[PDB]
């Protein structure tokens, strides 16, 4: 079921998701971590605009610094709500992933490397979101989607 909307982008990318995340949908992300990487993100956002910065639904960032961590949050006009913070982090620095976010009804599902990483229950209706962002240190082979509407 998978369509992949792009392959090898340039970071910083900003693509329009191509249907609505509806419960079932699948977002594949497959990349590697550089030897020298602070921090990436992955932003599920409503738009793209730049100014005023796009509400990020969804907001998965991966930080290396110490033992490393995930932080996700939500952006609505322009203020960052509670983080949520995973200390059980699968990613590395000079390492390959593979990031499937499984959309349900209430919440994200995040798997890395096939293993369960986190939940982040919906903030924003996924229906608001229409534009995926990748940001920061981070190669990008891929990303793509399984849409529960095919
Ligand atoms: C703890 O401080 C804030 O925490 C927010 C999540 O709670 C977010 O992770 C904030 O980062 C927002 C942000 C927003 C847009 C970005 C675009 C590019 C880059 C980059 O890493 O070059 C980084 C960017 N980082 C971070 O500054
Ligand atoms: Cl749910």
């Amino acid at each position: 079921n998978l369509q992949n909307i792009i392959y090898n982008p340039v970071i910083p990318f900003v693509g329009t998701i191509p249907d609505q995340l509806d419960p079932g949908t699948l977002i594949v992300i497959r990349g590697h971590v550089p030897s020298d990487a602070d921090r990436f993100q992955v932003d599920l956002q409503n738009g793209s605009s730049m100014k005023p910065r796009a509400d990020v639904a969804f907001h998965f960032n991966p930080r290396f610094k110490r033992a490393g961590c995930i932080v996700c949050n939500t952006l609505i006009n322009e203020k960052w709500g509670r983080e949520e913070i995973t200390y059980d982090t699968p990613f590395k620095r000079e390492k390959s992933f593979e990031i499937v976010i499984m959309v349900l009804k209430d919440k994200f599902q995040v798997a890395v490397n096939g293993k369960h990483t986190l939940l982040y229950g919906h903030r924003i209706g996924p229906e608001k979101i229409d534009t995926l962002g990748i940001y920061g240190k981070v190669n990008i082979h891929s990303i793509g989607f399984s849409f529960s509407s095919d």
